[PDB]
This record gives structure tokens, sequence and C-alpha cells, in this order.
């Protein structure tokens, strides 16, 4: 008896503390999460914050189950190829999807409909089902060819959301800014802000 | 004898540390600053930063002057409305401008060619010179008009680069954040990123 | 203990009428009103229909309370430079606003993003969160420019309500004209026509 | 010796009563009337204002001269498919053409060229010809497809003229608002207010 | 009894003198004039020219009228923010505007349908009625966004005039050069050019 | 051993005498010439500033050598169709191009890649390489048609530099005027202004 | 045993002697035709050439048979609403069609894909079936809007033929312009022109 | 003392009796006219109907006045590249010209604004100074690239009237259609159709 | 008794031996062949390969004739002005159509329209019947000025064939790599690459 | 210390003869080279030129650096998806790069922004920072989807140089034809044709 499922996927853009908090405060949420990483989110999450995901979806699903403390069913791990999950069928699929963060690489593919791996194929559901599909784009600087991407997706009803937090503080931390850009996230999927847990 | 002339805008858009960085490592670089500082970009200097530059702009010269410990001449602060400033006229105006932070309205104004103040102006004319306009935006999300606004600037040749800090460290610091896009900045002007100094 | 939050902007486009009765439909419905009125706004409420808004936020909040009767804080007006104010934020932001009426000017500047005074800085927050903004736009002609304005914004999922109402009766009434407006305004955003009280 | 020739052109989109001005105002000027009025525009006629159009087209001619006290020869009305009339020719076309008040639905027909009855057909002579046509457009809100097909016409010298009346004074009265959008056809018109008569 | 009306806006783009000769040769074909000056456009004919428009939109009419010797009512000035002008609606405001010389930037927000004062709003309504406004444009030279900001004006029907005049004499003054483009406004305006008085 | 090499093109739009300062500041400042002139250029230099350029390229080379007392080499005039100048190939070709005046006609052949006499070639050259043309354009008004044809090649880089010149002083001259154009020409090209030598 | 099938359209455009000369040259080429003609198309083949189509499909078909002295099944007419046809079909539909003349409203239509009678419908198969459509336009002049239609069309692969014989003798003769028009929509259709029979 | 100034253009496009028609009707209704002939026109007027025009423009004039017998000065004939003739300035050019009849390669060079003879050049005034342009294209079909090079001059006001004429009696006879044509050229110019004599 | 005709374009573009291979390989293929060569065409093929094509047309085709060993009528050679050829026209136009090589400057004149000589004439006529015209481009780098050229052309059914031969070999021979262009026309022409003699 | 870094691309588009001559310039320019080959670019270079790059990366380095003799550092290759590389950072990535030959589907990737290996990633980088991209498209025909493809990136600033060799020579050789793109490509880069060394 969960409160909704989300999908989320986790992209190599450099942005996996933002990832890491967003499934923290969704999981107090009590949202059931379907998780996606791709080889280089893998990477940046052991490189950046010392996550080190099993490439192995069962295993994977245990270890962030154990990470997170989630209930039974709470967190599952599909993998990159695994086109039989329920992420890759307009019937079984969330309605909300979130990629945190998301490389201007894999948002291309998005743009162009390419679907050439789970990731790919689960927003170009999300996307023809209608749904809500927020990319929490992190890149600097945006070309002319990706702002056309941009633009593109948000013609279409995709939320582009750099990952350009405020400083809206006087003496700012790196928790103010991950919070900054994962409670505008939680503020678009429509959950209370309020829910989010103490960092320390 | 400075290495270049470069024009400054500060716009209000939460990033006035950026701001204040940059200005320390273009003083360092040895470059001549022209700086002006929208309604909204002194009271964000102030509330995130503390720093409270008068609006007289010559008071405002010797003030950045005597903070930075910058040469004669080095930084001068023209008002939102002189005109008369080297910055708006094609003869005298650097042909490098960066906007840091930059509100999306007035990367709108930019985009449009309103020219309602002299940030606007300035911008106006490093565009006709095809000068080397860097906006950093600071914005999320990024709906479809403003999108558009960017887009076509991209196209004009104005470099857009989104306030979107990548995570490189172990343990990030906001202090690294800052200076990720600083020095990405600087790498844009084509200043040497070994002369930025020490934050302690 | 409200039914909703809504931010309702004046502009001077000679339909002050228009939003009079709705601002008193919206207290019936027991919503809660952010009031936003530009400086044509408030001459415009003066001529048109005689009343007489006082340009102070906090005197302006009580006017209003005590002309239409409303609940402890269920009225607040705030002022055209107020960028505190809870409609200048992604954050803290209705989700639905109404311009009403609007004036092409206004307008145009929401299409562009332009956020050079709080109404179209509100627009702009409303238009990157995804809400709701409908423009009762009065003007007539509409220039070729305006429709490419109008369009751009209807494209990007706000409604454009010109305020052009129907006769669908045998003796037409100004007070049938206005409901006319109104309630399709009320049925837009959801709310019931039924709850709109008699005239007299 | 009438001043001019004018085309008339009558659909249902609740706005009799504003044709029924046009009519009387055009009469006292002194033109030569050509009228055509669709199926739902006669019926929006007695509906709206009582006025019960015969559909033959010669007693509909005299119903008219009668009611208006015409000229000879000042009042003709053509039937939904009589191809022969003079307003479907190139030749003997009227240079002026009003379409008060319009559909969206006989505004897009005339957008794509489609001309399936006379109103149709008179109004694609006017625009082959680049003469003027005026679409009193009464509809609310205005879709994006709506704008689309308003749009191209505008760009291609067409008048779209909203039924928006402004409210300009201090007691309104339904004859304010119907002579604020007859004068305005008549401005366009290039025909002189003062010859619009007493409503008693 | 004059022979026609025509709106003259005077911007802030260094060609004052065109400004003034066009006011001349506008007074001696007998036209009635109505008189728009920006506080830049006021500034400019102080510094080019000599002429100290007083900003008291009375005295200014007085000193003008004097200046060229007009006749009553021949010359009207009215203010930047002055609402209630005859040149601010459709009904009242002369088919014919000249903007003499115009700045990109208030030409960009005539573009855009900004209004923001009463150059910008009478430009509006002369485009919205399918008038005739003349910009004479004085600016180089020209970026992308200002050219794209031109077509969209001239596909609008709009007169893109920028003051580059001919040297079609073996020896060329300033006078031929004022003239050329004075002569060339005149011609669009459909006034004969032998009215334009002798310099001395 | 020249500073650069230029290429100078000038056609039949009533500008000849900016073409003449053009060569004499630009031979000032040590640049080695190409020069080519059109039919129109040739007929325009006699009749407006009595310079008789013979056809023969060789006796025109001379000519100007002399004129203006160049170094060897420093100045060579190729005709219209001499095919095997150095303007002609990526190879040979100098990197910086102005076409002073610029004719629309030229412009749109330009702005359309048809090459059909050696100016448009050498244009065609420029923009292959993604060197610097800069079309000093002499016309007005401007067509909607050569709006588009200015925007395309601007979008491509070219800069449109309307022969537009400002009026700076209080007593304006012609000479003034002339380098108001060709200092911001050299401005351009990265040439100082100090070099320019005294009219007398 | 004939040598193709081909449908043939007439509407109403001015133009049916090009359609009866085409009819027979068709025969004489010994094709199968299917012949669709609208009311108007009916009307004007017998006030320009005295042909009375009877509007029975069957009766319409023997007529038409004893006028041309065509073989068993060579030419068969089909009703404007016997969908059961085969040219409303992609599996039996004839693979080229002739609009021979067409008016510009039956070209909308078919631009649009609008299908609302059966000439409509089989161009729609044609197109969709990428066959071979010959519209013979006969219209002037051509107004935007129908150049908009026209060019979707020929960018879709529509061979767009305005009826616009040229005058290539030295008395030119009726006949001739047919025939110009006619062997030209032959040539198109990759039949001889040889086959053609006399006028007399 | 003529009604008006009309340019004719004259190309090669196998519809030179609709040219000389135009001419006859012209100097009938007693305007003034300035005719321009190209290489191919001349050609085609003497193949198709024995009209030899001198190539002496002098002569030419002359020969055309006596045909005609036409008005001192009612006719004037200038040459291919004589460029200092009225119709190459907007200041002495007529407002209306048509192009009659009006090849396809013409209408190109008018759309793209090449001006490389006489006859573009004069275009290219009209349009600029937004006068009256009228092109009768002789050409079938009309190429997709036709079609964009119409469609632009179109939006921009050029009448395209393609050599279309419609069949409206029961005899046809080339007269007949020719006056079809030029009935409408006249009937866009604002010229009587009554005053066109008889063939005979 | 020939196997088919095509049209065969030489420009000044640096291939010409592509060319003359082309002519070998369809002279032995059989085909009957119209060739037409520009004036730098002809410097070209002097130049590079020796073959001095005489300017008269006939004494071309003879020099051709005996060259290749055609059969009588196989080779005909037409002027560039000779505008009464059989490529000028719809009727007599081979259906198949190569421009080997072709400038950019050709390539933009057949893109836009031009018809300035016969071989833009014969493209003309190619593209409106509907035929084949390839286009062998000789041009590096590829502006986006003349890319947008192609892309039109590439849309309307033209084939742009870059001479951009492979390398498929271990040692590569000249003759192979103007035998892989070759070869790729008779592969779009539909001819069989047996055909193609020896070179030795 | 060398002249400058430069990133080298090789594809499969049969053109390894013009890459492996690139690289022995660029070496004797002194330029240091980050070297990318795709998996068919390796065995291009081997079937073409027999060739045989290792597939480990510092193998692969250490034979080139033999190949060319080298100096140290001076040659570095970079496998497909080794990430870490200086190419795939704005901050150490060259700011110049060629990819020679070039497939259209790496160009199709670039132009969509896919980065799925570090060819496409490195293009990606260098088009962001706004570098010189030059792209040496070896394909034909050009298909139109690969024409949008190549005129965005163009517009965007990269040079699209078809490997489209010119025949400048009376006996041509493969030789001279590879040079011809490669001193255009060092002409591009800013690089001396000079130092290009002997063939034999």
């Amino acid at each position: 008896d969960f409160n909704g499922k989300i999908t989320l996927a986790i992209t190599g853009a450099s942005g996996a503390s933002y990832a890491m908090r967003l499934i923290e405060c969704l999981i107090a949420a009590n949202y059931q999460l379907y998780i996606l990483c791709s080889s280089a989110g893998r990477i940046s999450l052991d490189t950046e914050v010392g996550v080190k995901i099993p490439s192995s979806p069962d295993a994977a699903s245990k270890f962030l189950t154990e990470k997170y403390q989630a209930k039974d069913q709470q967190i599952t791990v599909f993998g990159k190829e695994q086109w039989f999950s329920p992420v890759a069928s307009g019937s079984s699929a969330p309605k909300q999807m979130v990629v945190c963060p998301c490389s201007t690489g894999t948002m291309a593919a998005i743009c162009h409909g390419m679907s050439d791996n789970l990731i790919e194929r689960a927003a170009d559901v999300v996307i023809k089902e209608r749904g809500q599909l927020i990319l929490m784009v992190r890149e600097t600087p945006f070309s002319t060819l990706h702002l056309q991407n941009m633009l593109s997706l948000s013609q279409q009803g995709v939320t582009i959301m750099p990952a350009s937090p405020g400083f809206y503080h006087k003496v700012e931390t790196i928790e103010d800014l991950i919070d900054f850009m994962v409670g505008r996230v939680l503020d678009h999927l429509g959950i209370e802000q309020d829910i989010m847990p103490r960092w320390g």
C-alpha cells in the first residue's frame, strides 16, 4: 500500500548526489520506485558518492532496499536491456518518471525517439502515454543543438529541469543545494516537501 | 597596462557568489573590468553574500576597488541609465561580456533586443559587434518560452551557460561548485585557470 | 481552510467589471486569493466601476476584505515590485492564475518572458511550473503580431480567453454578459457555477 | 446612387444583435448591401432577436427592405448555393466584406480556401481580389488551432476583429457594447460614425 | 482645416536633424501633427541640434508652435505616459505614423507588442488599425536579432526605412542627405516634395 | 611586408565616397588590397566623385596605386570575369572582404549563392571559408524580401552594415558621416582608427 | 483489353472544354476511364458546351459511352456519394487521376484531406498510394492561401497544372489552346500525343 | 494630362497577345505608359503577333506611339540596361506595374531581389515602395520551386495572376480569352472595363 | 534506334574528366545525348583534359561525334542561348538530365528557378515535368547557404550527388575514382554498368 | 613544445588515405594529436591502406608514434569507450577537431547530440565549447535527410567538407587529390601548407 509508483532513471552526468537524495525522499514519501541505472550512472555513483550498485538487478534491488530500509517491493531495479519490465509498456508503466541526473546524450536519444536501452524506452513510453517526464539535465554550457533537443521535448510536455540550484541562504551548504533541486522535483511530482528527512 | 577589458553584468538570479568569485579571478588575471549591476543584482549581493554595493557609481567603483585591491582604473561601475558609458557604444565597448548570474527576464530582453537598461544595451552592442556574450543563466526549470529565447541567442552566437555545476569530487564543497562554473567562464574567455587564487 | 489558492491579476484593458465579478464568485467559492493590480488596472477600476483600491498593499488587502466580506487571510494584495511575494516563486505560488482583463501589452511581455513587474513574473512562474494560466484578453481587433503572441502562449498551454461574451438570451443584460465570461473562467478553474451569487 | 457596395455575411456565433445594428448603420450611411445568411445565422436571428428572415432570397430582400426602410436595390439577399450572384465573382463583387458575427468554423473554411457555400466563396473572392475582409469572430476561448487559422488570415490581410467590446463608461449598456463593435467596423470600412442613428 | 493628421515620434538614435526637418516640411505641407518624444529623444535634440523641448507637454506644444510658426492646434505634444491621448485609441489615432529616428530598442518593443510607453502604444494602434507606420531606423550594423525584428514588422506591413541616404550629387551637403531621407518619407506619406521649404 | 590582405568590392549603390575613404585608410593602415569594381560601381565613382577607374585591370591597378601613393603590389584590381584571380579560390583569397557600398541586387546574389561575376564568387568563397564578409548596404527603404536576404546572410555570419551614419556632433560634416561608417568598418576588421589620415 | 485505367474528375472551374477533349483523347488512346463529376461540374458542362450528363450514374455511363463511341466497360461514371466505387479504395483505384478542370475549393479540400465527396476521397486515395494526381487548376489570380494549398500538394508529389495555355502560333485558335493543355496532360500520363484525333 | 502612369513589362512567356491588348486598353483609358521589353519579350512579339519593336528605345517609343495613335509622351520605351530611367527610382517610378506575360525566370529573379536588368530593378522598386505589382504568369505546370517563389511574392503583396482565362461563353473566341485576362488586370488597376475598345 | 535520350550539361567545377567518361559510357550504352556546355565548362575541358570543344554548336556536334565515334544524330550540342532547342520545352525534353560536374553557382540558379541560360532552363524543365535531374556537385567545403540550396532541390526530387568517390581498392587509380562516380550515375539512370568500356 | 593540440577522428567511409596523409602533415607541422578510431575506421585502414592499428590504445599510440617518427607524447590514441580521456571534457579538449573521413552515420549522431561513443562525445564537446569541428564527409549521393543533418551542423558552425577533390592538373594523380583535401583541412586549421612533406 504505497502512495504511487515512479520510475527513477540515473545517468552519468555528475549529479549522483541529487539521485541519492531523491530516492531517500521518495522512499520516505512512501512511493514505490522502479530504478534504472545506465553504465555511466553506476560508475558515477561509485566515484561521486561511494555507492556501489551491483550490476545484477536482483542483488541491486536488495542492496538499495537495505540501504534505504524500504518496504517489501518498494524498490525494484531493472537492467539495461530487460525489455519485459513494467516500465517498457504503456499498460504497467508508472505515469511519472524522473531522469536524475540526465546526460545530454540520453536527453537527445529521448528527444529523437531512439529507445536503444531501457531508460530511453521507459521515457518513450511515458511520453506516448502523456505522462509526466522530468529530465534534470546536468551540463554546461548548453550548445545550440542541445537547446533544440530541450525545446522539442519541452514543447511536447517534458519538464526540462536543469540542475541549477539557487543560493537562497547566507551560508549555503551542499545539502541546501541538493535539496533545492530535490524539493523542486517533489514539488513537480505533487509530493509534500514536509516528508523530506534530516540529512545528519 | 591590463591584459584585456571585459564587461561584467550582475543580475538577480540567486547566484551572487559566482559573480564575486568571477570578479576576484578576473582582477587576479589582470583584466580591466566594467561592472554593471541591476537593482535586483544589488539586493542579491547584500542578501546572499553581505556585499553592499553603493548605488552611486563613483562610490561603487571605489568600493570594489578596495575590496579586491585593484589597480587604478581596473574597476569602473556604471549606472543603470548612464547611456554615455563606453559599454553602450560599438566603438569603446569590450568585445567580451559576461552576465553572471543571468535572470531569464534579462536574457529575454536581450533575446528580443529590448535595450531598456544599460545591461541590455551593453549586451545588444556585444551582439551587433559579433563579440563574445556569455549568459550564466540561473533558473530551473526552463519553460518552453525560455528555451526558445535561449535557442535564439545561442544560434546567434551567444554562449548559454547555465549555472549547473558538476560534482566531480568525493566530498564536494561550495567553493568547488563555484569554481566549476567560474573556471568554465575563464576557459571561454581564454584566460588561464592557473591565475585563480586561493579561497581561504 | 479554503478550497484552493488562485492568483488574480487585473490589468487596464477596459474590462474591470469582469474582474470584480470574478473576485466575488471566487470569494463565494471559498478560495484564497492573491491579487495583483497594475497601475492602469487600478485606474481602470476607479473610472469604470468606482472602486478605488489603495495603492498601499496592506490597506488594499483590508479594503477588498471588507468590500467582499472575506475571511481572515482570504484576500492579500501584493505590490507591483514586491518580489518576495509567494507568487514570485515556484515553491509557494498558486498553480492557477487568471489575468482578468488582460491588455495585449501584458500578454506580449508574458509571451516573451519579460518579467518586468510582479504580474509578469507571476505568470512566468505559473508557466515554468506547468500550472494553469488564463488570460482574458480584451482588445479588438487582433493584429497579426498579437495573434503570433497569443498562438505562442496557447501552444505552451496558456488559455487565451478573449472577453467575447455570447448573446444567449432574448433580452440580454450587462450582468448576463459578465457572467458569461466569469462562469467560463470558473468552468476552466474547475469551480462550480452554482456558487455564483445573486447580483441585486 | 449609393456611396458604396458592401457584402454582409451573418453566421451563427451568438452575436445577431451586432449584425442587425451594423445593417441599420450601413443603410443610414447610404451603402448598398449584399446580404448572406447561413442556416445557423437565420436561426440565430430568430432566437436572439426575433427577426425571422424568410429563407426565400426574394422575399428575404423585401423583408429587410421594409424592416429598415431601405431604397430600391439598396438590400439584396442571396441564397446559400446561388453561385451566379455578384459576390461569387471577382468582377462584380464588392471590395469590402464583413462577416458579422463569424463562427470559428466559417473562419476555418475561409482560412483553408474551402468555398463550400456562398459565404465562403464570397470571402475567397474578396481575398484573391485583395479587398477588405473583416471577420468579427465571436468565440471564447480561442483554441491553438483557431489562433493558427486567425494568424494565417491576418497575415494575408484579413482583419480579425473579435467581438470583445470595451467598457468605457460608468454605467455600461448593451447598446454601448454593440455600438462599440459596430463603430469599429465602420471605422475600418472608412464610414463616418456620425451617421449612426439613435437606438430608442 | 489641415490636409491630414500624422503621428510623429522621436527617439534617441542620433538622427535628430532628420526629425526637425520632417516637422518643418509637414508643417509647410499643412498637416496636423501629434508629436511624441522619448526621454532619449529629448536629450538627443538638445545635444545634436540645440533644440530644448520642455518636458511639460503644454509648454512643449507652445514651444514647437512658435518655433515653426504653426497654426492653432497644428502641433500638440503628448507625454510619455498620457494614455488618454488620441494616439492611444483606434478611434482617434492618425492613420499615418512616423518614428524618426527610430532606435532598435523601440523598434523591438513595437515588433513584440510591448506598448510600455506612449510611442509603443501609438505604433501598436496604427498596426492593429492597418494604418501606415514608417520606422526610420538609425543603427549600424544590424544584428541578426534586429533583422528578425525588422523582417517581422515588414511582413506585417510596416515600412522599414533605414536612414541610409544616397550620395546623388557631385558635392554632397548635409542638407541634401537629410532631405534625401525626408523627401522619401513624404513620398511614402503621399505628400508632395514641392512643398519642402528652403533651408537658408 | 603588409599587415594583411583584404578584398574590397565596390558596387553601384550611391556610396562611392565611403569606398574611396576606406581605400585611403586601408592603404595608410598598410594593408594589401585586392579591388573589385562592378560596371555600375565604376560609373558611380565617376558621377559621384570624379574618379575615372580605367576598365583595363592593369592600368586600373597603376591608377589607384598613383592616386593613393601605394607600395609595389599594395593594390591590384581584378576584372569582372577574371576567374583565375586569387580572390576566386579558397586557397589564396583574403580572409576579410568588404563590399562598400553594396547594392541590394549584389547582396541578393550573394545570399542565394549565384556567383555570376567576380564580386559574387569572391563573397561566396569568403563565406565557405568562414571568413569575415562585411556588406555595407546602401538602400532605403528595405523591402521584406531584402530583409529576408539580409537575415539569411547575417545568420550565416555575414556583417550587414547599412550605411546609416549617426549624427554625433553639433555641426555635422560630410567627412564626419563618411568616417563614422569607415571607422566602424575598420573597427570590425580589427584595424586601429588612429591610422586614419586627415581629409584636408 | 485497355491500355490503362485513369480516374477523371470534372469540377466547376469554367474549363469544361478541356475535360471533354481530354476524354476524347483518352478514349482514342484506348484507356479505361472512371469519371466523376461534381454538381457544379455537371452544370458547367451544360452551360459551357451543351453536354447534359444525366445525374443517374448508369444512364450517365451509357450517355458518355454513346457520345464518344467507347468500348464495353470503357467508361463508367460514379456518383458523388457512391463510396463503394473502385476509386475509393487503395486496392482497386487507378494509379493515375486527373482533375480537369479543378476549382480551388476542391484543390483546398484535397490539400487538407477532407474527403467530403467522391472526388476528394479518390484524390486522397491516389495520394496515399503514391500515385499520379494531376490538378488542372483554373482560377486567377491565385491568392496567398491558395498558393500555400498548391505548394503543399506539389511538395507531396501532386502535379499542379494551371490551365494556362501558351500561344505558340501565328493565328491561335481555341482548339490549339485546348490541345496545348490536353497534350501536356497526356505527356504527364505517359500517353502518346500522336493518338489525339482531329477536331473537325 | 493623363489619368495615371503605369509600368508595363513584357517578357517571353508565349502570351504576347495579352500584352498588346493591355497596351491598347491602357492607351484608351488615357494612362501614361512606361514600357519595358526583355530580349525574349521582343522576339515573342515578332513570332506570335508580328509586331517588330525596334531595339532602339527612341525609335521603339515612336513606333508604339504610331501603332496605337497615342498622345505626346503617352508611351516611352526604356532599354534593358538604361538605369537612369524613372522606373529605376523610388521617387519617379509609377506606383503600378504589370509584367504581362511573366516568365517564371523573371518572376524568380524578382522573388529573390536580383535586379539584373531593368525589368527586375523596376519590380524591385515597386515592391520596396509598397506599390502594386501584378505578375501575369504564363507557365504550366508550376513546379514546387516556382510555387515557393510565387508564394513569397504573394505574401509580400504582389498579385500573382496566372494567364488562365475562364470559358464563360457558349462559343468562346480567342478575343474573349484575351479580354478575360486583360479586363481582370484593369479591374486590379482600378480602371473601368467600359473603356476597352472594339477588336474588329 | 537509341535506347533513350539524356541531357548532359557540363559546367566549370574542375571535374571535366568525369563528364568525358560519362559521355563515353552513355555512347556505349547506346543513348542519344543532348549536350550543353557553359563558358567555364568549355575552358575546363581544355585546361583539365585537352578537349577543345568548338563554340559553334554544329561544329561542336560533329567534333564530339568523331571523337567518340557516335551514330548519326547520337550527339547534338546546343548553344548557351539557343532557346528553340528540344531541351527548353516540356514536350521534347529528355526526362533524364545530368549536370556533370555541377558548380554551386549553377546549382543555386537551378534551386531558385533563374533559367538565365540553356543549362538552367533545361534543368527547370526536367523539374517541372518531374523528370530525373542529377547534379554531380564538385565543391568543398559546402557553405550553409549552399546546403540550403542542395536541401531544397533534394526535397524536390533532384539527386544531389557530390563527386566524392570512395577508395575501395588497395592501390587506387584515377580511373577507379572516375568510374566510381560515373557507374553511380549510370546506376541512377537505370543503365547497366556492364556496358562501360575499357580505359586503355 | 608542440604548436597546438588537435583531435583527429577516423571513421569508416572509404577515405583512409586522406586520414593517413593528414596525420603525416600534422606531425610535420609539429602539432600534438589525440587520435580516435571507430571499429569500422580500424578495418578501413587495414583494407584500404594496409595499416593495422592495434586495438589496445597504448600499443596503438606506440605504433603510430613509430610509424610517423613522432615526438614523445606527440600522438596518443584513445579507445572507443575511454570516457576519462581529455577529449571528453570542455576543460582539456583541443579546440580543433577533424573527423577524417566522416561517415554519414557518425555525422548524424553528432548532429542530433547522441554521444554514444568517444568520437561523438568529443565532437559534442568541441561544439558546446564553440571550437572548430571539421567533418570531411565521404558519401554520395547525399540524401535529403543527410543534407538536413549537414545543414543543421553547418548553421551551428561546423565545417562540412565533403571529400570532393578538384582536378586542377593536366595529368592528375591520386596524391594530388589526397593533398587537395588535406591542404584544405590545413588551410581551415590555420596551418601552413608549406610544411607538407614529400610523398615519395
